[PDB]
């Protein structure tokens, strides 16, 4: 009775070690990976800033979204009555997608289709869309998943909007 | 039984030992994401920033009240100094911490007296433990950033480290712009 009080009192310490260690571990995978999305967005951010062409620029973030953050479907559209298509032809094609905001999830099948194409389309889950604007609308960026766990919540899809703040400031200079 | 309770000792000692790992841990990621925020937040002010004035004004309000740094020193360089916030020569500047200008590391965050008193205006200044310094350049060298805190081991921090280099960066490429 005495000793099994005790030996209780070890499982019942050893039960809450191993849960601690799973917190700690928790924790410690979800700060090396937002060490990875801040060194990412930096390194996004200075080579933007320091950019010396739209074609740099595009470049630049398609190259980034791509091969550092692994996003499986990126879409950069820019807007330009002179991939770029007209601002008329964007809202013809996916008009009731754009209005600030990030829209996320299951997008409408034209809409994938306008973004990603029609071949990727089928193999996209979810996706999410955010307008370039500042002082104007400069166009459209994109990003899509086959899993369609991945960007259904703002959780998930954050860095899309940092990334759309930035990208839309810059544009202009161009 | 005294198996038994030699197994409960060092049971207890490694369990407080891991709550309080935990515990500073959690301490450290709801800090970071404090901070990324601010950060964010700051990067996008200097990007949309009119005049030399609303940059200093926003760098320095921001370090102060947003991410909450209790010593702050941005100082511009020019031989015409004229200005609300500090301007000095660059002569003047590396006379007084030339060694960390020319990108130089201090030991352990430990700034000497008279570092101190050209970077820091605060009338506490005498109370801080570590600093951080970062030159801002980029292009040219186009002044100094400087935080500092009573506490001795904040010089190893993601404020100090990270955030600090990174803010510089975008400061840096900023300024010539004005």
């Amino acid at each position: 009775d005495a000793v099994s009080l005790v030996e209780r009192q070890v499982r019942l310490l050893r039960e809450r070690n191993i849960e601690m260690r799973h917190r700690l571990s928790q924790l410690m995978d979800v700060a090396r990976e937002n060490d990875r999305l801040f060194d990412k967005t930096r390194r996004l951010v200075l080579d933007l800033l320091d950019a010396t062409s739209l074609e740099d620029v595009v470049s630049t973030v398609e190259d980034s979204l791509r091969h550092e953050f692994q996003v499986p479907y990126v879409s950069l559209i820019l807007f330009s009555d002179s991939r770029s298509v007209s601002s008329a032809e964007a809202h013809q094609a996916i008009g009731g997608l754009l209005s600030g905001k990030t829209v996320c999830g299951v997008l409408r099948p034209h809409e994938l289709a306008f973004l990603f194409g029609e071949s990727d389309r089928d193999e996209i889950g979810s996706a999410a869309v955010v307008s370039l604007s500042f002082q104007g609308l400069h166009g459209v960026l994109a990003i899509g998943s086959p899993d369609p766990q991945h960007y259904k919540s703002s959780l998930g899809t954050l860095f899309l909007g940092y990334v759309a703040e930035v990208l839309a400031r810059v544009l202009p200079r161009f």
